[PDB]
């Protein structure tokens, strides 16, 4: 759980820094608002894999 919020936190991280770059004026709350699905698909994903590949 640790290591899979540590990835999600790093893909979420890394898509509002190339977006801050991009829109520097931009509040980053509403930035991520509007470009940051609620709830990500790193866990769901990453569990069916492990189910898929045991």
């Amino acid at each position: 759980s640790s290591l899979i919020k540590k990835i999600e936190e790093n893909e979420r991280k890394d898509t509002l820094n190339t977006l801050q770059n991009m829109f520097p004026d931009m509040d980053p709350s509403l930035i991520e608002d509007v470009c940051i699905a609620k709830k990500s698909r790193i866990e769901p994903c990453v569990d069916a894999l492990l189910s898929l590949s045991e």
